[PDB]
């Protein structure tokens, strides 16, 4: 299977040195995704936020650390909810090629324990999408359970074949937060693509 | 894992002979929210119903993976100019540490209705409701081949602290016109719950 790059695909920038610290911006190579206005142009403590975390082996959030390096993104939403949907976004170099079979491979963390006075207890879901052009390929929302303090790895598959209309589409990648649940932050981490070639 | 009741869940009311419909199946809804699918419907509008598939179909390698019959749903207009298809409210309500598992044959009509080819595809979305909400969903994780029908599985576990605990759990079955020819049909609609360790 072929390797398509992603930049910063593990959240890994920036580089953090303080466990459990949490950025503000959104993560370089990413885009913030908010069709709906969720994330203000000024972020405090009290609004949506979305950024990266050092997760290690002892942090407060997670029973183990990172599933790859040290950072997590996370897409935390403020509103109530049902407000909306909000998340992260990418688009890449590579493009949608026929009898190709692509999988996105994504890790998704539910924070646990206490934050700012509060429980991280609850989720608001997640959803994964791969894109070509502006259309959504394929997706998966909330297929998988994942337990407070843990991360799980979802798949989304795709193939194209001979005579899809979006043959030669850059591809995307959406990382969401649906806002499906209180405590509405969701943590993704460890995102990768592969081409290989099927018959169709 | 217990089996959740669903209204004419294989699609098998009305029973056909030879073979097609151009009505809403009993029990099921018509899903539009973009206003692609007329209630007055003809040979060529927008469309579904419920379709005879037997053992030496124009449009399928087998027969229906249930019964005689599959629905169907078509869409007219241009590729990307919204969604369509079909939803039924259930009985059954949302209930924490519980894991829904949503499983629904996805076909890939092909071969040719009168003179009409039916290669290419719209693509599928299979969604698990509760009330107004999306619970979970696949979106085209599966590929089906022309002329066959693949299972789908979409699962949902909710926890004590789901905000939709008490709503009445939904089935949606669309057509997300990402191609032609676009048509994509349904088969065996099952829902079963079971204990989850939450
Ligand atoms: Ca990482
Ligand atoms: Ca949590
Ligand atoms: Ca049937
Ligand atoms: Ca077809
Ligand atoms: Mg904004
Ligand atoms: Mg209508």
């Amino acid at each position: 299977a072929v390797s398509i790059p992603i930049k910063n695909a593990g959240f890994e920038e920036p580089s953090l040195t303080v466990e459990d610290y949490y950025t503000i911006d959104t993560p370089p190579g990413w885009i913030t995704y908010d069709p709906n206005g969720l994330v203000p142009a000024k972020r405090t403590r009290i609004t949506s936020n979305n950024g990266v975390g050092y997760t290690g082996p002892n942090s407060a959030y997670y029973n183990h650390k990172a599933p790859e390096g040290r950072n997590v993104a996370y897409v935390y939403l403020a509103q109530e909810i049902g407000s909306g949907i909000a998340g992260l976004e990418q688009t890449l170099d590579a493009v949608l090629k026929p009898n190709t079979k692509y999988t996105l491979t994504v890790d998704i963390g539910n924070s646990g324990g206490s934050f700012q006075g509060f429980p991280l207890d609850g989720f608001p879901g997640y959803r994964v999408e791969l894109l070509a052009g502006d259309t959504v390929l394929a997706a998966d929302q909330n297929n998988l359970y994942i337990k407070e303090k843990d991360f799980k790895t979802t798949t989304v598959t795709f193939i194209a074949t001979p005579e899809s209309p979006y043959l030669g589409q850059h591809l995307g990648i959406r990382l969401i937060n649906p806002l499906q649940g209180k405590f509405s932050g969701v943590d993704f981490d460890n995102v990768r693509l592969t081409a290989e070639p099927a018959e169709t």
